[PDB]
């Protein structure tokens, strides 16, 4: 019996109140829409695995289910709890109660506490010794199974038992319906409401929907492509390949030699052709101290080194810390110096008994006098008499004459720090010699075309092992790449060149439409060949979920290498070669011309992010909010945060400058006339409404309505509030309605809007006569086009993309700064009052310094990110200023600069930190085929038009403008005489009618 | 030049490739991987 666990099992990971915020945590929940087992309560209590937890639910009418026993043995062998409610008392004890032969309740006593219509959910668990009683009682009208619905599960009481539970058995009442979901260490997108009840949850490691849900930090994901994690072909097994060494290495010889050298003449016993286990080393408990500097003290047995040195010399107990990098003293400067980059491991075992004669060990020497400090890993055998005083010796005593070497008298009667030792500093080195000293770990066969865990002679990695033709020289052993990582190795048992290449990997991206549209799931494996992973293979990779379609459509969710996915028909996810458009060959010839008989005025919403929220952080408040110590430690960095404050205030001032250049190019106050007799062009939707309490446009109202702190970082209010930004926009609209381009240049010249469209028509090379000829028609088209703007701008959220995304981008920038106030950066806490209130000041410089280098580096990424973001905003804002100057404040002849089509004008509209332009453009609609010739020959002379294109419908020749079909007879006030008809190719016979001819003939 | 090479360099595998311990210590830095991956993704969709 199986059940779909619809929505049940969500509880509080913590009981800290949150409002309208989605918190992601790793915790133990059962998955949503998963498989759970269904039980009855007739005549069943097997001991199910409570590996980390289950969710219980009861359909109850007479209170039969009354208790539980949880544990690891559950038989009074371990500490196991029992629950009974005798109608007056709650009794939860783990004490040694007498349990029945079959455990029921009727119808090591360390924890020293001694005293359908209802769905009951109880989760008894242990996390870190806390015992959380989770309870919820919920009324329903349902009888068939567990209901569909959301129920937060809250803690009540925490008790001190802290019990291991790995498998559990339910408790019956004798004279239990439940569900078992295996919890996993999964990450969960949790939603809190303003009243503090968890209303929803997502197990987000389950399906592509949920993976997008917790990577986008939202319960509703837009239709698009989203990378969620990384796919790596996991190694199925481990291959070890080491040389066929057959001899146990004399490590025991340099431990158990009959004599050891002094520090004056310590030996270099060099090692090759060996096996080093180090397990006997760790199994020996003789080690008095084991300060292992380059490599792990414990984790060394599996590791393989290239060469090893046993630097055996006897030195005192207090001096064992002087065998260390950076150490100084008599021995460290005169006998044996370790480099600051010493890569190895130091050995010293408890050894008072062996290298110590009972009458005194006199054979160990050391140097106490030398004119200069010694070098790392050199050997000085020199015995020259040290010069101390002034006069020299010819082999006599006196001044300047002591032997620079003198010995220790090693007796067992010495002090405890003065005791003799067999200290033997096995100076390990990791170099790149031929690696010989490997842990045994018997070898396996060489797999091919399958990436596994390889360890070739101490070199580890993940990849496939293939044969190569790479001709090694016999001394050479390893291969490298341009990126100096390992390219090839030779198998040290069989002399073969093995190429190493890590297998197919890469991030996983997810194709998913809107959750308001679909819940069908899809996954994408890019640059993975469809072996190692309704499956499609393309050049971009292995695509699983979408059926491959030979028919081509327009790209909705891009995949890669020309593949795009979408949601269509019954609807489904499809994968296809994306269309480059409709496949439309042109009807070219030497004499084929197409000129439009019809046009339309299309309006396009080029929306541009012009400005940003003037965020300004404080050296004091943001970085070190209300902390004298942290403010002092930031001024410890000098002027560093001061140029950051300078830079952010500069971003504020240049944002004001962007807004000033796009809006306060105007020098005066322009206001709209009380009558809107605009020649048929009603602007009450784009112009401010006097009936509105704030004098803004209606489309601006839907730009304010449909599209729309105190903790150390503030927002500076704009120099220009929203209402008077709207006032500047109204000024620009008024100037470009009654004054057009003139007020941008100089004095305000009142010009009608009909004139502005008519003269703007001339700009793009279409004649203004068409405008006054179809004034009513284009008034209808332009008004209904602005109405289509109103409808689209009120219906599609995607129409505000380029401002919604940038306002969101600033929101995520600020939000990541906010999230760094949770980030620890290696410090033990992230709230500065917490870290200061519990750290003593001397270690608080260290903790605060880690926290502020993390905070300042994150803030540095932030301020550089908004420096380049304000550079992008300022580039688009100089683009917006030139756009307004040449497209609002004048007419631009730049084709495709003011939206698609022949630009006419543009209308500014204020928006939250942005400008929406209503670019009116000329777009041709319907065209006809005509026959064309380069020139017309009339009386032996070739004719070329001053304006427009020669055309013929096949019966009569006409000249017409390049963007609208206006046929007129070829006239010499539209053409000119030039050249002769014998040179130009493609010229045709015709007659050209001079308008002077009827005047002179009449 | 109209585009760069569309490098999609992932934070966790570039810094701590085929490693769990380093990725666990790196996620303890907070968000640097998610804004770095979002930055690279923004770069890639910017070339697109
Ligand atoms: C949460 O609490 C408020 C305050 O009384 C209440 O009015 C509301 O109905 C509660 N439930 C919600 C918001 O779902
Ligand atoms: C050692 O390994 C080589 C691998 O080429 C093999 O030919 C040889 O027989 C091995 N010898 C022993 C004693 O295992
Ligand atoms: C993908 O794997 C198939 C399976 O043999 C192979 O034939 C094909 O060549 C592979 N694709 C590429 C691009 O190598
Ligand atoms: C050309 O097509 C447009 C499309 O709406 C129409 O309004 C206009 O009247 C047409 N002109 C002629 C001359 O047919
Ligand atoms: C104003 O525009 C509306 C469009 O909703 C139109 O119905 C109305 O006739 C226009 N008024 C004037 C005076 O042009
Ligand atoms: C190219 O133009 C010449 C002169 O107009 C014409 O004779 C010839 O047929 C044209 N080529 C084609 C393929 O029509
Ligand atoms: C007409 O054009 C032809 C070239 O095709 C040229 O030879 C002739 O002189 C032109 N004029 C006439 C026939 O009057």
């Amino acid at each position: 019996a199986y059940t779909n666990s619809f929505t049940r099992g969500v509880y509080y990971p913590d009981k800290v109140f949150r409002s309208s915020v989605l918190h992601s945590t790793q915790d133990l929940f059962l998955p949503f829409f998963s498989n759970v087992t269904w039980f009855h309560a007739i005549h069943d209590n097997p001991v199910l695995p409570f590996n980390d937890g289950v969710y219980f639910a009861s359909t109850e009418k007479s209170n039969i289910i009354r208790g539980w026993i949880f544990g690891t043995t559950l038989d009074s062998k371990t500490q196991s709890l029992l629950i009974v409610n005798n109608a007056t008392n709650v009794v939860i004890k783990v004490c040694e109660f007498q349990f029945c032969n079959d455990p029921f309740l009727g119808v090591n006593c360390t924890f020293e506490y001694v005293s359908f219509k209802n769905l009951r959910e109880f989760v008894f668990k242990n996390i870190d010794g806390y015992f959380k009683i989770y309870s919820k009682h919920t009324p329903i009208n349902l009888v068939r199974d567990l209901p569909q619905g959301f129920s937060a599960l809250e803690p009540l009481v925490d008790l001190p038992i802290g019990i291991n539970i790995t498998r559990f058995q339910t408790l019956l009442a004798l004279h239990a319906a439940y569900y078992v979901g295996y919890l996993q260490p999964r990450t969960f997108l949790l939603k809190y409401n303003e009243n503090g009840t968890i209303t929803d949850a997502v197990d987000c490691a389950l399906d592509p929907l949920s993976e997008t849900k917790c990577t986008l930090k939202s319960f509703t994901v837009e239709k698009g492509i989203y990378q969620t994690s990384n796919f790596r072909v996991q190694p199925t097994e481990s291959i070890v390949r080491f040389p066929n060494i057959t001899n146990l290495c004399p490590f025991g010889e340099v431990f158990n030699a009959t004599r050891f050298a002094s520090v004056y003449a310590w030996n270099r016993k060099r090692i090759s052709n060996c096996v080093a286990d180090y397990s006997v080393l760790y199994n020996s408990a003789s080690f008095s101290t084991f300060k292992c500097y380059g490599v792990s003290p414990t984790k060394l047995n599996d590791l393989c080194f290239t060469n090893v040195y046993a630097d055996s010399f006897v030195i005192r107990g207090d001096e064992v810390r002087q065998i260390a990098p950076g150490q100084t003293g008599k021995i460290a400067d005169y006998n044996y110096k370790l480099p600051d980059d010493f890569t190895g491991c130091v050995i010293a075992w408890n050894s008072n008994n062996l290298d110590s004669k009972v009458g005194g060990n006199y054979n160990y020497l050391y140097r106490l006098f030398r004119k200069s400090n010694l070098k790392p890993f050199e050997r000085d055998i020199s015995t020259e008499i040290y010069q101390a005083g002034s006069t020299p010796c010819n082999g006599v005593e006196g001044f300047n004459c002591y032997f620079p070497l003198q010995s220790y008298g090693f007796q067992p009667t010495n002090g405890v720090g003065y005791q003799p030792y067999r200290v033997v500093v096995l100076s390990f080195e990791l170099l790149h010699a031929p690696a010989t000293v490997c842990g045994p770990k018997k070898s396996t066969n060489l797999v091919k075309n399958k990436c596994v865990n390889f360890n070739f002679n101490g070199l580890t990695g993940t990849g496939v092992l293939t044969e190569s033709n790479k001709k090694f020289l016999p001394f050479q052993q390893f291969g490298r790449d341009i990126a100096d990582t390992t390219d090839a190795v030779r198998d040290p048992q069989t002399l073969e060149i093995l190429d190493i290449t890590p297998c197919s990997f890469g991030g996983v991206s997810v194709i998913t439409p809107g959750t308001n549209t679909s819940n069908q799931v899809a996954v994408l494996y890019q640059d993975v060949n469809c072996t190692e992973v309704n499956v499609f293979q393309t050049r971009a990779g292995c695509l699983i979920g979408a059926e491959h379609v030979n028919n081509s459509y327009e790209c909705d969710i891009p995949i890669g290498a020309g593949i795009c996915a979408s949601y269509q028909t019954s609807q489904s996810i499809i994968a296809y070669t994306m269309s480059l458009g409709a496949e439309n060959s042109v009807a070219y010839s030497n004499n084929s011309i197409a000129i439009p008989t019809n046009f339309t005025i299309s309006v396009t919403t080029e929306i541009l992010p012009v400005s940003m929220t003037k965020t300004s952080v404080d050296c004091t408040m943001y970085i070190c909010g209300d902390s004298t110590e942290c403010s002092n430690l930031l001024l410890q960095y000098g002027s560093f945060c001061t140029q950051l404050n300078r830079a952010l205030t500069g971003i504020a001032v240049e944002q004001d400058k962007n807004t000033q250049e796009v809006f306060a190019q105007v020098k005066q106050i322009y206001k709209t006339p009380p009558i809107k007799d605009f020649g048929g062009f009603n602007f009450s939707q784009i112009l401010p409404d006097p009936s509105k309490p704030s004098k803004r446009s209606f489309i601006e109202d839907l730009l304010f309505n449909k599209v729309t702190k105190f903790n150390g970082l503030t927002v500076l209010p704009p120099l220009l509030t929203d209402e008077m930004i709207a006032q500047y926009t109204s000024a620009l609209l008024a100037g470009t309605i009654t004054s057009g381009w003139t007020f941008g240049a100089g004095a305000a010249l009142q010009i009608p809007f009909a004139m502005q469209m008519a003269y703007r028509f001339n700009g793009i090379g279409v004649t203004q006569n068409v405008l006054y000829e179809n004034q009513k028609l284009i008034a209808n088209q332009f008004n209904s086009a602005i109405g289509k703007i109103q409808d689209s701008l009120s219906s599609t959220a995607s129409a505000l993309g380029k401002l919604q995304d940038v306002v969101n981008q600033n929101a995520q920038a600020l939000n990541t700064l906010v999230k760094q106030l949770s980030s620890n950066f290696g410090a033990i806490s992230s709230v500065l009052n917490d870290i200061l209130s519990r750290l003593d000041p001397p270690e608080a410089e260290v903790q605060i310094d880690r926290l502020i280098t993390g905070r300042l580096q994150s803030l540095q990424t932030y301020v550089t990110q908004q420096l380049i973001r304000a550079a992008e905003i300022r580039a688009s804002a100089n683009l917006a200023a030139t756009k307004m100057s040449e497209c609002v404040l004048g007419q631009s002849k730049r084709v495709d600069f003011c939206g698609k089509g022949y630009h006419l004008m543009s209308f500014p509209q204020s928006a939250p930190h942005g400008v929406v332009f209503l670019h009116v453009t000329y777009v041709p609609a319907q065209e006809k085929n005509f026959t064309t010739a380069p020139a017309i020959c009339h009386d032996g002379k070739a004719h070329f038009p001053r304006e427009g294109v020669f055309v013929s419908n096949g019966t009569h020749w006409f000249v017409t403008q390049r963007n609208f079909y206006e046929p007129q007879i070829i006239t010499t006030d539209n053409t000119f005489v030039s050249g002769n008809c014998d040179v130009v190719i493609g010229i045709v016979n015709n007659t050209v009618y001079d308008p002077l001819q009827p005047e002179l003939d009449s």
